[PDB]
DNA sequence: TTGGTCTGCTA
DNA sequence: AGCAGACCAA
């Protein structure tokens, strides 16, 4: 679990992050997504709208603590978001060349 | 908020 | 495994 340099390979951007196997890719998809134009995280519960898996989740534990229902799980937003497909190519643009990321590598 | 760092378990 | 909840710092 050594700590690694994942860097983000879109367009213009220098993000860089260290990075350890074991932290997951939390923090690693939300940079995704900052590159992904009109994508916006609204919350089921008032008209707040905000950026980032972190974040949103953020604003239910601080906003509707009485809400014991959890959010999303990061390992389901490609597959059932509508626009999946184009945040799965954001990810592979901005991260798929670390091969670190493999999962068993 | 976000980064840097941390870690128990539906281990 | 790595999710996702956690801390403090900026
Ligand atoms: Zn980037
Ligand atoms: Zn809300």
């Amino acid at each position: 679990n050594k700590v690694h340099i994942i860097k983000c390979h879109f367009d213009k951007c220098n993000k860089s992050y260290n990075w350890r196997k074991k932290y997951g890719k939390l923090r690693l998809v939300d940079h995704a997504f900052t590159h992904v134009p009109h994508l916006k995280m609204k919350c089921n519960f008032c008209d707040y709208m905000c950026k980032g898996i972190r974040n949103i989740r953020l604003h239910h534990k601080k906003s509707h603590p009485d809400e014991q229902l959890t959010g999303f799980g990061i390992k389901s937003v490609v597959r059932t978001s509508k626009k999946g497909k184009d945040l799965a190519k954001v990810w592979d643009e901005c991260f798929k060349k670390n091969r670190v990321l493999q999962h068993g590598s």
